[PDB]
């Protein structure tokens, strides 16, 4: 049974990605920060088809719980062959004139920082230089590493932006050890880090922007995410696959 | 009975793999031959033996009339398309810009590009919601190559493929309303005859080095990106660009 | 006195940028399809303001009409130094559904090949393969390369898609041969061609559409250009410089 | 008077090429460094010879307090800046991403994009015609980078440079009625020999990056704003 750790797999595209590798036979480790019950409700569902999976706490920004993370998954469910960086965070709106350094930190600790650390420790454990058997890792970036989020949240763009390049400069990095590494922008989808930002009608909102006139489902993402992990896509590498309705 | 996809160029490489594997979609396959009617007819007739439905049909995509009578053909024998592959498409023999000729440019254009925005045409009177359609999707075959410029090489090349680039995110964005889907798959160096029909045979291993995954591509892989943005799966992805490249 | 040939030279971004380029010290050979009228008065201007300049007429998607115009170049002004390929054309608007195979021809053999073709003979003249002193040749593409002209023009975008691919290519093809190949997006600018197309107040418009909420000026996309033509710009080659006012 | 530019990094390298540069043209130019005094002073002894005005002044970008004070001084002693380049900026030894700490990705964000956020902030506050200013323009040194990734080699660098890139093109649109344009221009392998893997075959100089720096920073560009200028020689 493949393994498979999801950063931020508690709500929204990371457990809409949970719940599918499990219906696809990956065994799914559910990274949640601080919201166990979400967590344990993806784990309960996943379980309650068939499937296995558990629910792992780390803050993705602390090295240490990060090492830890990855120990427990070795430990209860075997070596990864996939990661999902997904943990990610948006803040209020905000222009740039605006913007604190503790906002910055955060934005780029949790959202970019998260992403490397994880990536880091995948890396060592499916290379093929080390004895691994090679695996896949998919990141969650965003529509907004191409447009800046003008006036909304630059800073969250901007991280964005760092994802797709942290994304193809790493898959050709590891290209030759087995591993595939590929990044989702999703566009506008009905989850809950509209209103985490202050903003909990934006899917609403913003359809009209939208070229197909309607928000994403965060479903619709998972299917990307999967896809990308999967052996149906074993050419691709570096690749952003847009799923933004033509935003 | 089910869904339809016509596949330009459907009878070697990159189209015939994508009409096998749409067929064990459930698709019924138009595999459409500019001359090699054995080739598409013997993907017609592997599509047939594993119980799917296949028809070839003979048309050069540059040529307007050929073309509308593939689509006449189609809806007369298949049905109203649900899905269109622009996959027809040619190189030519190495050359830097300054050997070009007119007639070169042409011949690579004609078929690349005004076949693709033709055919895609014929698609969209078809599948758009606004004239009684139920949708549908297209994918459009672009290149690597569109990205890097094929220098000393095949200028002319990328070049239709860039405009094969920015015509998926433009139409995209066009009938996004219309319940159709564009998108485009960007193969690298994919093992098929077309790199000896441009007087590189070897070209699949030479270039195996220069790729960060260190091989070529197989068509298979390549119709599997194909037929997945095809499909419902990919139902909020529309004016994307997905390299099947090996990092290239 | 380094010469540049400027396609389109007679109107709007052209003749911004032959008289833009006579200033700084260039002879201007000035191309024109059909208005002599046009490409007489530049011609006029630049030289009641002391440069050297020749209208010569082409249409560039006629082969002959292009090495004519060269060769009169070659023996009127001298060897080139530069090439503006400028000239181009819109059409009315239209969706993809309603294109011809004609009106696409055009767009294509005027836009894209045009372009191959002066920029084919430019290279023969300045590459240093052939005994030339390099060179610069700049395209004009335009931000419909990256946006796609939904429901208005998706042929004309896809031709200057095709000129960005062209740029970069060349731009690497000829890179050791002190040839250097750039080109211009240009955003919403005040010229003739919206009114070609049939739509005479497009720049009014279609201004708040626009960061900056103008459209910009043929002087300004001229800037642009004739920076990436001198040496000013002399380690920059296969760039895509945006001249959109955000847009 | 003359219009006053802060060069972040401005002591040596692009950043100092652009400071002489953009007095050449006529700026004031204050020149930030982060601990090389020395290398500094010589950038504005340079300057102040040749005719110009300039100002050397300490600050690690990385220091929300230290890039306000700068400011602070630029205000007193220059006056209100009309233009900023975020040149500030490190690589770190070769390294694969199995490699990475989080001391490492702390310092190369915090230099590289951190005080790049934080100097346009204090900059866009006085520019703005939002808050009575009269606009300005800003440049943000990226790379090559941004686009190819540095692998085996710093992706962490080049994912800063991505950031960057996004930023740019994020902060022009979000002030593009505020009479300030933002920019950036990308540097290949730039020298401080034939260089195999650039088309042009050669590495640029930092003048060439300077050269379109202070061409974006100026009135020729007046409709060029979120554009990414390379400079690579075609890498
Ligand atoms: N419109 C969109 O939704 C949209 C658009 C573009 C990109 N994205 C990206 O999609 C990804 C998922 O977003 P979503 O909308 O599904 O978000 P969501 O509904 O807010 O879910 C956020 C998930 O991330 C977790 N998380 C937050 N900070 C964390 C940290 N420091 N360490 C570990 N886990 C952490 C949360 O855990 P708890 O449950 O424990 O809180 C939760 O499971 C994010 O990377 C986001 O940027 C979303
Ligand atoms: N490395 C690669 O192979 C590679 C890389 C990037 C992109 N691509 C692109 O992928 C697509 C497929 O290439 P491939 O390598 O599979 O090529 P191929 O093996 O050379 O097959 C070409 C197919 O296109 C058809 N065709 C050629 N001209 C046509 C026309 N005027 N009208 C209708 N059909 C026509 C051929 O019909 P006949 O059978 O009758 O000859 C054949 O079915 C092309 O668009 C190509 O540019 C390929
Ligand atoms: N908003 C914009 O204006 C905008 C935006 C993006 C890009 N562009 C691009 O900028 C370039 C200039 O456009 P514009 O707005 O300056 O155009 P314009 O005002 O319509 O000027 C057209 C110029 O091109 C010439 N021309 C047309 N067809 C030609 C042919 N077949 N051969 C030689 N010359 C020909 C005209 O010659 P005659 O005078 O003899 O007619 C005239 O000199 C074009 O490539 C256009 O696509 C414009
Ligand atoms: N090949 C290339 O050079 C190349 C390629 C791509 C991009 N770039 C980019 O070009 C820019 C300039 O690089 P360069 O090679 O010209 O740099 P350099 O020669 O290494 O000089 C670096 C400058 O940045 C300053 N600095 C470093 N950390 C700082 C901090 N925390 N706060 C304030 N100032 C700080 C230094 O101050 P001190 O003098 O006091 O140490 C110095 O003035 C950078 O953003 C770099 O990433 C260069």
């Amino acid at each position: 049974s493949k393994v498979v750790l999801i950063t931020g797999g508690s709500r929204g595209i990371g457990a809409a990605s949970a719940l599918l590798a499990a219906r696809q036979g990956y065994a799914v480790a559910v990274n949640y920060a601080s919201n166990s019950a979400a967590a344990d409700e993806v784990v309960r569902q996943i379980r309650e088809a068939g499937g296995q999976a558990l629910a792992v706490q780390a803050d993705v920004a602390k090295e240490r719980e990060v090492l830890a993370m990855f120990e427990t998954v070795d430990a209860q469910l075997g070596r990864l062959s996939a990661l999902v960086n997904n943990a990610g965070v948006v803040d209020q709106t905000t222009r740039v004139d605006g913007i604190t350094l503790e906002r910055l930190q955060r934005m780029f600790e949790i959202n970019v920082f998260g992403s490397f650390l994880c990536a880091r420790e995948a890396v060592k454990r499916m290379s093929t230089r080390y004895g691994g058997s090679g695996g896949s890792i998919v990141n969650v970036s965003s529509a907004a590493a191409r447009l800046g989020s003008p006036g909304q949240y630059v800073d969250y763009a901007a991280a964005k932006g760092a994802i797709d390049t942290f994304t193809l400069g790493l898959a050709k990095e590891v290209a030759t050890e087995g591993i595939r590494v590929n990044a989702v922008r999703p566009g506008i989808i009905e989850t809950d880090i509209h209103a985490s930002g202050g903003l909990p009608n934006r899917a609403r909102d913003v359809a009209p922007q939208v070229p197909m006139q309607r928000a994403g489902t965060a479903r619709e993402v998972a299917e990307a995410i999967v896809w990308l992990l999967g052996d149906q896509a074993s050419y691709t590498t570096g690749a952003l696959l847009d799923v933004t309705g033509g935003r």
